[PDB]
């Protein structure tokens, strides 16, 4: 029965500025006359609004303005970009609950998972309100008598971000929070099973340039598919296109910007393994594992998806977490019980169902779920594999859905290889109290990933550090230390100001 | 005739360890069986002496060799790791007027900058003993009580590099120092026309790795062409490539890297452009031209090709500049009259003369030279050119001689945006007294090179400061700043060492 | 005619939570039992309301109640601290403009620039947001194997800080922001005669420390004397005692915290000069002057004191500068456009005609001003004088007070020479188009001071960079780059996680 | 019999430049005709050979020489001066074994440490060749458009060294290479007792300085007293002193310095504690207690004072490190078998005397030495005392003498409130396996001290960290991380290149 919009019961979402259809292009002014979607809550399948994505003329268009905002935004101060990043940061503050609330809905986790993601763009743009008066390089001691040697950064441009489905307010949002910072003017393709989350948060951003008499297109949106995000890839006037997906998409996006030798930031796949070793605490570790595996329904890039057990406490780990699984509370993702929703759309559910398939196949053991569950929306069990070899395919291979496989070890070496093995090389974290063993997991011949984490699950990171991976994960780096020079170009910079000449060398002048 | 190594004139080339015929593959043990390609010198077109290249069967054994070399490598502390870094510094020292000799035989450019080029490795060395000390992340405050939150820099593992002939030793050492002083272990393919200069290096790399009970193969090479290089590009035991040569040769080799997911660092081609205002200094801008267009026969990837002089001063500054070539002393490279050698190849020479050609065909008027000289050798007249619209074909393509295109300029506007309409990115220049006019250059309307220069040319660049371009000149950095980090991996580590436990939210354990 | 507070005209001052008496110690609970002071508005010499400072007694135990304090608040993460210090800054922001007008009231200067005050502290709240995730050393790459190296920063503890009357918000503010974000507790003993600043700035930070269930000794106030003052300068249990204020005083605070070894910060005197070449903007220089000189009525320590013109235009700028003079509109504080108030007290007014006598004496000639104002409050004439020798004591003197010293100059080397020569060295800037000067000028043969300035003058300064002088201005630093570091302590932290065991040497174990 | 000098027997002294009376000023020229003072060695009480200090006139006369030396080498960039820092690190490498004689004969101390201390200059001076490419501040953005923002790094000009006995060579090698490579003149003044290793090292250094063509002043020394140290602290002319020595002459020299607004570094006193934990590996504990007690002959600033043993492991602790203490071979510096030399003179004899009496009078127990060896030469018995109370009188002072308290603790928080009570704040140790107390140790309520070991004794410290103490040690770093800023200045530079206008704010000009 119709959208769900319509019904009263859902009527805080006209708070957003959302209506039964919305547009999907904004440049300054808001349009789009491209393919109609429907955007279905994995909750119950019922539809919630429509958004008009964008043409390819559209984008052609918008990519434009975007070019003529950068020319006068890329001419104010940092510090004062900053006073814009602040406002977005207040302006999100205000509308948390029911962006929230439509992140919840629309994607499918849990409420206060909406809010927390809200609040990561929030934080994101305070950090960068003290970066905005900080970016830059050394001044260096030149060599050469009445020389001056510096190092300056520049904005790179226009940098295209491209979203996943998992995170579609944060993932722009620690893109959005620096890029502005550092004097670059956005441009954003959100994934085609979130464009009201990504109208939602252009409305609320537009609305701060507006108040600021700046023009819109400095944080310009096109909803599309493949379709607008290869056009991207390959458009020589986006500067830096960051990128958030599959790492089987990415590879596609990384090749044509790599073509036209464009900069990208890659933020991939994840194949991420907590070791837990024989001296470990098991008090802490249990709930850990659970969380880390369980929470988003195993749709965070840096969810658990390997929990690699010390033959000696391997049967009493195992079983504790199969215990705790059965309390996991499953249901709407609006009620504030529920600990664990939906998966985000139909496709994950089959994904699902295949690779328990190919576990059993590879001679994987079922300690739990397995099975969808008979109820609306796109419910499947939590589910944990036994049995699996350390390089069974389906072990290696990262699928975006609530499986854990469970993997037997003995030696460190070995541990510390098997989490090395696989082509990803986003998270990762051992638990143990053994201080040699800690430096050596941050050494050299530990871990070969971006996030290397001890008695912390894999899901655990702040604002304040690097984000990202190695390997098939990218390369790209968001939020903290100095991610920000990817979204600017260095220049080394040698000014002679002296009244001395060149050695004449033999020759006159 | 025979080979020169023959003749007692050329005997200095044994102190270098050089023999008739040498091996091309070195990895803790000398040898190579694949083709015998035959060393000449540029100045008379005789035949210096042969290297024996390696095979794909060579290549792939000397790069498990590698791998095993850096398992030890890799342990050893980085001030330690300095150490050996500091005693190549002092190796390369004691043989700098004999290196400097074959680098001026093998590649044809003038002994005083044969010698200078060793001089930047021996000073990048000791660069290199400051920074192992200090590489590394910072300490971050965690927003978790009980929490450490500590930035990593690892080794990256093997780093490939592949070189152009224009600096056989200098762009190695920029990479050997840095990759030495961050734990990896370097493999060296340089260019296939100087395998001389190649083997010379590392003997003497070889004998200080030696001398210290070090496998050899921390700093193996294997002399080849496109055969060897494409290997390396595509081995993913190559951690990462550094790869100095030509924007057409550097694509091809970035594409294939790209394809699996490994680190590249791309040193490419440049268009450089002088940009001469009204008010500067005009004693300063003639021989600053002079020497930057002139310096290696045309054969710097930072040379000047595009000279831009304000309408006010064309006219009086290309006579100038002309009188100036006149007195240009051509001659032997050996001989310590000479400014100007030979070209370093034949090809050389025919894209000379297919690029003057082309200049004529596009309105281009010859100021001076555009002939081939009748001596032996690769020897060419060094080339003014004037009338060329700004966006010529020719005057966009760099073409790897010593033609100097001049274009007429009427506003600032104007120059910056020719200067930033070409594909490549290196080099850049402006002379001016105009305080206001040197910021702009070098801020976000400015310049959008990776090197950006205020009254010196465009050949101006010290070890101090990161060195590289933007857009097709590829993106890396090399030498100073933080160039380091490009041959290491960030990891963001988080340490949880308090005895708290996570919230049980509802779940009894 | 009774207490300013008591009339409706004045009521806008209950707002800030002020009364007739008002209590001058706040540390979690509000007293204050010593002299009762009573604060004159400098604009009609008019009482504005009283406040009851501290005792002996009640500074020891407020010193006792921060200690404890501390202990909580050291134990929360820098970013939590940050949150902190962003809702301090926010809790300003909503009262900026009555707070602005107290400052204005109370202090002299003109509302737009009490106001501005306010923003200071906003500014630097949202600034140390950023560096709350931020402050940390290097993570150091040991010389020995199985060792880890890093820096860490820890609170130093207890900041008592001492500030200036003429900025009773701001400098408050920029150290209570950066010691907060760095685990310090702070100790506010500002000037005698603004202690009800002093109290409705403690009163908006001590209800946000309430609204978050913190201790409400974090940011301590003890208003009174010298007295207070002393003891603190004297008190072991302060960690840092951050003085601004006179040199002369200065001095006696360093001396006493030196004997007991604390650390302190200084921020002192200045003799402020503008230096003005043949080829400067004079359009530029004019208005910068005057307002430099006019600015806040002499009293910034930033303020210009020192003009130096060269002889050629000498005679045409000291003219020009006169006929602006002339058009310095004296108004009362609040007022419109009002550009220039009173002396903030009467002690002050007679520095001013002392000084005006000694200028005479020693050869001066006023241009303008040198007149107390026929009116009521502590308004004084804006004057010029020019003719004393660079090297006359009262030139040499730092007056808090309207005067501008008009020295002439030939050569380049003079004029620095003239600026160095001083005492103090807080600030300072030249006025040229010259290329080469203006990196003379930054140079090691330029300018001494701490704040070095080009065509911008000597009050030009933002939260980004560091703030503070060298010689007798006392080498402190405020707000920016690493400043934060004088509030922590450094340790270089060696950890050896190897079970390696040192050598024995000949001993048996 | 006669001067030691005079012997065949040490005729290696000539190699040094040294003879029977040798001038103890250098300017640039030798000389001096103050007090002539007669070095004995500390293993014999034998007259090595003589120094002529210097009067204050000579002093006078070297600092202003010193002064006009600056003037030309503040002109030379910092990589040019880091060469001459290099030629220095080499020049002392040809002559280690000898200058490595010389400490160990005119100070005591073992050979090989003479060795180990001549090597801490050599390393220092190639981490300052590093320095000399990178030291400076960052590139900031400005708040207003069209102006930059630099933060600028100057020398402060002529640097004093004042230094100790038990390192002469090392401390001063510390602060040159910085300092030099800061763009600093030095001056120095070492210990009285070690005047030949003084005049040795500036012979060196001398030698560098005339094969270069520049002015010897840059590194000026003068021998002498308190006498010439006083001069120093007073002179205004001294823009840095950096003073290692005794907290109690530190402290008014401290003094002196702060009257006349000059900069200090402070490197005062220790009272090192070694705290082992239940869980520490008792075979790294017991090794690494004993040389950091024993080495030296307990002359170290980081040397160990204070052993703090759990009473789990106290007996057993203490009677193992008596085992060691007997097979502590005694005997003669030169002597390779010689682990342990003697105290430096008559009065450290009497010190550690004394200190024997008031311990036993405290209630301490000898468990092994405390008696004057029968034999020549200063030597005195390793000594080990437990029983006394964590705050004894004697505890708490620092004797610098090889005799070491042993204390017994139960609780974490109170071995750590033990290891701060003291005034002195230089190094600290403590030997555990617990993760969680590592970080704890390091954190805010941990050591408050400079240097925070972990498993490492107290005098475990490198090249590459900042070091120095807090609290009574004077705040001071030398050698790492960013020490380098103590020798320079400051200064915070924003340059206006705009052709804006400031708002006339209804004045007209």
């Amino acid at each position: 029965s119709g959208l769900l919009i319509n019904q009263p019961k859902y009527s805080w979402l006209k708070e957003l500025g959302l209506s039964e259809d919305n547009p999907g292009v904004y440049n300054g002014s808001w349009g789009g006359s491209g393919e109609v979607i429907t955007s279905y809550c994995p909750a119950n399948n019922e539809p919630i609004a429509r958004v008009t994505q964008a043409t390819l003329a559209e984008y052609e268009e918008t990519v434009q303005k975007t070019r003529e905002a950068w020319k006068m935004w890329a001419d104010i101060p940092a510090p004062k970009r900053g006073e814009i990043v602040r406002q977005i940061g207040d302006a999100l503050r205000k509308k948390i609950k029911v962006l929230g609330s439509l992140v919840s809905l629309e994607m499918g986790k849990i409420y206060v998972e909406g809010v927390g993601e809200v609040q990561e763009y929030v934080d994101v743009c305070d950090y960068a309100v003290g970066l905005s008066r900080m970016i830059g390089g050394p001044v260096l001691p030149s060599e050469r008598p009445g020389h001056a040697l510096i190092e300056q950064w520049n904005p790179v441009g226009l940098v295209g971000i491209i979203t996943a489905f998992n995170f579609p307010v944060a993932v722009y949002g620690w893109n959005n929070a620096i890029a502005l910072t550092c004097g670059n003017v956005c441009l954003w393709k959100g994934a085609p099973t979130t464009p009201l989350t990504s109208v939602a948060v252009t409305k609320i951003v537009a609305e701060v340039l507006e108040q600021n008499n700046l023009p819109g297109a400095i944080c310009s949106m096109t909803c599309g598919g493949a379709d607008i995000g290869t056009a991207m890839a390959k458009d020589e006037r986006v500067d830096l296109l960051s990128f958030t997906g599959s790492t089987h998409v990415g590879k596609m996006v990384a090749m044509m910007v790599q073509e036209r030798f464009g900069r990208k930031l890659l933020e991939l796949g994840g194949n991420n393994a907590i070791i837990v070793f024989e001296d470990a605490d098991l008090n802490l570790v249990v709930p850990s594992a659970v969380f880390a595996s369980v929470g988003t329904a195993g749709q965070r890039c840096t969810t658990t998806r390997r929990l690699m057990l010390h033959e000696s406490v391997h049967d009493a780990v195992v079983e504790r977490i199969a215990k705790a699984y059965k309390q996991v509370r499953i249901g709407d993702p609006w009620d504030p019980s529920t600990l664990y929703g939906p998966l985000h759309t139909k496709q994950a559910v089959d994904q699902y169902l295949a690779a328990i398939e190919q576990a059993k196949q590879q001679g994987g053991t079922l300690v739990c779920g397995g099975k969808v569950m008979d109820r609306p929306g796109n419910y499947v069990e939590p589910t944990i594999i036994t049995g699996l070899a350390h390089d069974a395919p389906i072990v290696h291979t990262e699928t975006f859905v609530p499986i854990l496989y469970v993997l037997k070890f003995k030696t460190e070496e070995e541990a510390f290889a098997w989490n090395n093995e696989v082509q990803q090389g986003l998270s990762s974290s051992i638990f143990t109290k053994d201080l040699g063993r800690v430096f050596r997991w941050l050494g050299p011949k530990g871990s070969d990933c971006g996030i290397v984490n001890v008695n912390i699950p894999t899901s655990g990171a702040e604002i304040g550090g690097a984000f990202g991976g190695e390997k098939h994960t990218g390369g790209g780096r968001e939020s903290g230390s100095d991610s920000w020079k990817q979204y600017m170009r260095r220049s080394t910079c040698t000014i002679n100001y002296s009244k001395d000449l060149p050695l004449a060398q033999g020759i006159k002048f």
